[PDB]
């Protein structure tokens, strides 16, 4: 796992995007950067030549599972490596975010030991 990967943070509340961060700096990944919405995400992750997506779920503007789906749908972004943030892990929305080509899940609250298992188990 490359610790200079470029990491795009989604999420529509700030303070969680800067606890994503910091858990993500107290693991080598420096690289990150943010969007609010998924609305926001897909322009940056268009032009910014990203490896790597770590979204909310549920967000106002364009969902998750919404934002995957465009990813998924773009020839430039479908090779794209995505981890959803979500508040419990219903069976339903899981299978759901599967079938739409998500690489894993992770249920908050969750610890940095959480994250780099996920990281893991994604990049496998
Ligand atoms: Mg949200």
């Amino acid at each position: 796992a490359n610790k200079n990967m470029k990491i795009l943070i989604v999420d529509d509340f700030s303070t969680m995007r800067r606890i994503v961060k910091n858990l993500l700096r107290d693991l080598g990944f420096n690289n990150t950067q943010e969007a609010d919405d998924g609305l926001t995400a897909l322009p940056m992750l268009k032009k910014g030549d990203f490896d790597f997506v770590v979204t909310d779920w549920n967000m106002p503007g364009m969902q998750g599972i919404d934002l995957l789906k465009n990813i998924r749908a773009d020839e430039e972004l479908k090779h794209l490596p995505v981890l959803m943030i979500t508040a419990e892990a219903k069976r339903e929305a899981i299978i759901e975010a599967a079938q739409a080509g998500v690489n894993g899940y992770i249920v908050k609250p969750f610890t940095a030991a959480t994250l780099k298992e996920k990281l893991d188990k994604i990049f496998e």
